[PDB]
């Protein structure tokens, strides 16, 4: 109803993990939705944040997000494989910004977000 | 262990429903969390992106969010009661702008975003 729980990665396939550059799927569930019963917002988003931050993993560093922009081009929908691309746009000493591509079996882009990390260290 | 399930709103409190301005609070639980053991990015953009869509509710209207921005400023850690308020700073025709401030018990701010929604239809 007006307020419910959402789920994010009850399901998930990490298909590539490369430098600055990570791909993975999902399927949207149930517990994806919104009340209009299209794919939430919330669960976008978190979708292409959880990728940022392996993005980052992947260039080495620690570095946590300060802010984050995202557009919502096209509806996800119950059913959908969607396919979550993120890569790095700038590898920095200070900062990082991971650009993510979600993507549906047509691969008409659903969401597109940036994310702004401040780096604070190597990951060792 | 990197790729794992997340839960936002496992429980909440509607605390006042107005024209322009919904306040919700919940508690940060295991399924809020992040691998650090800090409530996830994800988890606390849901949050705000849930509530900037009862402000629009709240107004009078069906919106779909087009864009989103916002800024970590503190971490909400297990436990934690959060407290989620959102404002309509532009109730238009056409557009709806929303801020959400989400603070902690002590009123320091956690995070602050803001929600660029189109105007879908009137409600009923
Ligand atoms: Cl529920």
């Amino acid at each position: 109803n007006h307020l419910h729980e959402i789920r994010v990665f009850e399901n998930f396939d990490m298909v590539s993990f490369e430098k600055g550059h990570v791909i993975v799927t999902t399927e949207v569930v149930d517990k994806s939705l919104n009340y209009y019963g299209f794919a939430h917002g919330g669960y976008i988003f978190t979708l292409c944040d959880q990728i940022s931050g392996l993005v980052s993993i992947s260039t080495g560093f620690d570095a946590v997000t300060l802010q984050s922009s995202i557009n919502y081009l096209k509806s996800g929908k119950l059913g959908d494989t969607l396919l979550i691309d993120g890569r790095c746009v700038h590898d920095g000493r200070t900062t990082k910004v991971v650009d993510v591509t979600v993507t549906n079996q047509l691969k008409q882009e659903v969401a597109k977000a940036t994310f702004t990390m401040f780096v604070t260290g190597k990951r060792k």
